[PDB]
């Protein structure tokens, strides 16, 4: 990790990703207002859902949209979790590290695709949650596609979900979060992601979080549980919030 920016130059960047979320530094910007998400609810269709080795990931409609403070619009492209097995987030807030990060990824309206995006200036937005454990039942809207985590267990094998519903995956709460700008995790850290860090969590039981952690292997045949990139200096950026 010390040596990405050796072959990949902008892995030594100043706008790295992940960071910690240091609350006390948020900067409030009242002229942020809402995600402005259209198309996430419930509905039926065709989503998509492999073991890549690395995570689950769920391909996207693109229907699903999210418009920013700017104007610009995001297209919904995939989901996919980050975990441990607390070492399973990528971001921290106020130094703490959470049990899986869920992310949304999203490409800029004005490329025509996402592979063109994701090597363009303002390519890449990313919507952030983290999950939360204590003593929380079944999260209802996460019992199908946990069910379904058994038929994807080996790299590459794919499975479908006819519905689903991304709203009421992610935190009751949508209105407030972190937004900051910067980049891919992992090489080549491309520094043109927007990312929005929901402030309220996602609730999971401990079975549910369980199940993620312990039903996917890797190429190796092992179970997926991999290192997240330590997080990274703000240097001159501010994180800014929707609310005071
Ligand atoms: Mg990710």
């Amino acid at each position: 990790e010390a040596h990405w920016p050796q072959h990949y130059p902008a892995c030594g960047g100043q706008r790295q990703s992940p960071i910690n979320l240091q609350r006390t530094k948020v900067r409030y910007n009242p002229s942020l207002k809402g995600l402005n998400m259209t198309g996430y609810e419930t509905q039926a269709g065709e989503f998509p859902m492999v073991n890549n080795g690395h995570t689950v990931q769920i391909s996207l409609p693109s229907t699903m949209r999210m418009t920013v403070a700017d104007g610009t619009v995001y297209i919904a492209q995939q989901m996919h979790f980050h975990w441990g097995g607390i070492s399973g987030s990528e971001h921290t807030v106020d130094g703490i590290r959470h049990v899986i990060e869920i992310h949304i990824v999203h490409y800029n309206s004005k490329y025509k695709s996402y592979d063109i995006a994701q090597d363009a200036p303002d390519g890449l937005a990313v919507l952030a949650a983290f999950v939360e454990v204590k003593n929380y039942p079944e999260n209802t809207y996460y019992s199908n596609f946990i069910s379904h985590l058994a038929n994807i267990k080996y790299p590459g094998q794919r499975t479908t979900l006819t519905g689903l519903d991304v709203q009421d995956m992610l935190p009751r709460n949508l209105q407030h979060y972190y937004t900051y700008h910067g980049s891919l995790t992992t090489p080549p850290c491309t520094e043109n992601v927007h990312w929005f860090v929901l402030a309220d969590f996602v609730k999971l039981s401990r079975t549910q979080v369980w199940k993620l952690e312990n039903s996917l292997l890797d190429h190796r045949n092992k179970t997926i549980h991999n290192d997240y990139r330590r997080t990274q200096p703000l240097n001159h950026r501010v994180v800014e919030s929707n609310f005071p």
